[PDB]
Parts: structure tokens; C-alpha cells; sequence
């Protein structure tokens, strides 16, 4: 029986030096992800509706469009909930779908249900379209590095659909698209063939990005079995800072600050996590002060906030793969 599911707890980066980073710095376009990636999500689109759909298409035209070779599936399944049985769709972008392990990275595209309320539409910009297109913009940024995949270790990147409640969070109205998509994974065997160990065993570490954007996010270490990623996060930022490569940023301001945070944190981690898969959780604490209100918009989020945060991503999921 090989061991090949234990090799994430070895894994190391293969960290870049000065020049690369500069190289990293230079060649993601904040400017270029607002206009072409968030944007267009910043719409109304909560599960079923037809922002949820233009959302979809968005996130796969965006992926489609560039050299690496992204395989997409659409995985659509139906949930009873408070207002009766619908339907979800979970968007995964994958490299090397037979690559027994991958680096996956996530958040979720559906934004939370509200009626309009004085002409005032809810788009969570921070929740989570930023995300969503940090992720865009990371598959475009570094394009030209992933084509070369094309460690038997690759890079994957999930959307998730219906992670909010419909109403207020209770166990079985929230999570939708993770619930489902985790136990989908759990009994789904990998690689194409095996015996004995599942999408789940292949899932190295699971970023799972929510709620940023707002400015001076601190996010803490959420848990043991990840610290020693959340320690390059905060190696990462320190070395860009140094170097002068990110934006109205300070250390005594820094984002990854290594306080634990004991309680749990709702979102579509959850499913996983209590499934066995390590994850690197990327939501600060405290939330955004616009959380799940109208004002969680495009006027309120940092733009050199995530301009950073688009750079220590990049490096990490660079050192990361070892490219
Ligand atoms: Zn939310």
C-alpha cells in the first residue's frame, strides 16, 4: 500500500529568492484584476438566479481564455432548503486532474440572499468576489509558470456554490456547495484506478479565501496542522515588505500575525476540515466592518490591500509547486 497521501506532511517550498519575488511583484496587475475579474462579479447572484449563472460563465471564460491546460467540470447537484428543493452548481478548475496530489485553493461565488432594499443590492464585494478574482488573477499572473505542469503534485481551484444561508446560518442552511462537494471528494477514488484512497487523501492543503478586501485584515493561526504554511504566509509578507514590493504596508500592520483563534469559523472549510484535510484558513478576524450588509462594496475595499495579499499568494502557491 503505497504512502503516498503522507507526503504533504513532508512537503517543503522551494523558495524564491530576491529577483523572483521582484519578478512576482511585477507581474500581477491589480488595475488589470479589478477591471477584467472583479467587476464583473460584483453583481447580484445568489444561487439559482441569473447573476448566479453570469457568474459561472464569467469564471469560466476567464479561466478558458488562457494557456495553461485548466480542465473544468460543473458539478451541479439539488438541496432541499427554506424555500424547498434548488439546485447548485460548484465550479473546479484543475491542472493534471491525474495528479495524484494538488494544491487547492477556494472560496465561493454565490453572494448571500437579500430582497432589494431601498434600491440597494447586495454584491459582497469582499464576500466574496475579491476573492474570487485574486484566484482569476493568480491563474492569469502566473499562466506562463503553471503551462510548464502540463512531487506529482499540481494546482487546483474550487468555487463554491451556496455557501451562505438563505437565512440566518444554521447546520443545514449554509454550506451547500462544500457539504456536498466534500463528500463527493471522501467517496470519489484517486487517482482514476485506486483502491483505497480518495480525492480527499489528494487534497494536500486546502486556502480557503473569504471575506477580504477590507483594509488592515489580520489573520490569525487557526490550526496546528497548517502552522508551518501560515508560517511562510507571514515569511512571505515580511520578505516582500522588506524588499519594498508592497503597498502602504507596515509590519506593526501586518497581515498574517501569529495569535491562535480557538473558536470555529462558519464557511466552506468546515466540511473539509472535519474530513481530515489540513487547511490554511485565509479569513481575517475580525470580519470586515461591512460584513453581510449593503455596504460591502466596491467604494469599501483596499485596493493596495489586495494588490499585497494577490503577491503573497502568488509566491506562496509558486514556492509551493516548486515553480
Ligand atoms: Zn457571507
Amino acid at each position: 500500500a503505497s504512502a503516498w497521501p503522507e507526503e504533504k506532511n513532508y512537503h517543503q517550498p522551494a523558495i524564491l529568492n530576491s529577483s523572483a519575488l521582484r519578478q512576482i511583484a511585477e507581474g500581477t496587475s491589480i488595475s488589470e484584476m479589478w477591471q477584467n475579474d472583479l467587476q464583473p462579479l460584483l453583481i447580484e447572484r445568489y444561487p439559482g438566479s441569473p447573476g448566479s449563472y453570469a457568474a459561472r460563465q464569467h469564471i469560466m471564460q476567464r479561466i478558458q481564455r488562457l494557456q495553461a491546460d485548466w480542465v473544468l467540470e460543473i458539478d451541479t447537484f439539488l438541496s432541499q432548503t427554506p424555500y424547498g428543493y434548488r439546485s447548485f452548481s460548484n465550479i473546479i478548475s484543475t491542472l493534471n486532474p491525474t495528479a495524484k496530489r494538488h494544491l487547492v485553493l477556494a472560496c465561493h461565488y454565490d453572494s448571500k440572499y437579500f430582497s432589494h432594499w431601498n434600491n440597494r443590492v447586495f454584491v459582497g464585494a469582499t464576500d466574496s468576489a475579491v476573492p474570487c478574482a485574486m484566484m482569476l488573477e493568480l491563474a492569469r499572473a502566473l499562466d506562463k509558470k503553471l503551462l510548464s505542469l502540463k512531487p506529482d503534485l499540481s494546482l487546483q481551484l474550487i468555487f463554491f456554490d451556496g455557501e451562505e444561508a438563505f437565512l440566518h446560518w444554521s447546520p443545514q442552511d449554509s454550506l451547500y456547495g462544500s457539504r456536498h462537494l466534500a463528500a463527493k471528494m471522501a467517496s470519489t477514488p484517486h487517482p482514476p484506478g485506486a483502491r483505497g484512497t480518495s480525492q480527499l487523501h489528494g487534497m494536500d492543503l486546502l486556502v480557503l479565501l473569504d471575506l477580504i478586501g477590507a483594509p488592515n485584515p489580520t489573520f490569525p493561526n487557526f490550526f496546528p496542522n497548517s502552522a508551518r504554511w501560515f508560517e511562510r504566509l507571514q515569511a512571505i509578507e515580511h520578505e516582500l515588505h522588506e524588499l519594498g514590493l508592497l503597498k502602504d504596508h507596515s509590519l506593526e500592520g501586518r497581515y498574517f500575525q501569529n495569535y491562535s483563534y480557538g473558536g470555529v469559523i462558519q464557511d466552506d472549510h468546515i466540511p473539509f476540515l472535519r474530513r481530515g484535510v489540513p487547511v490554511l484558513l485565509l479569513i481575517p478576524s475580525p470580519f470586515p466592518e461591512v460584513w453581510h450588509t449593503m455596504d460591502d462594496n466596491e467604494e469599501n475595499l483596499d485596493e493596495s490591500t489586495i494588490d499585497n495579499l494577490n503577491k503573497i499568494l502568488q509566491v506562496f502557491v509558486l514556492e509551493y509547486l516548486h515553480l
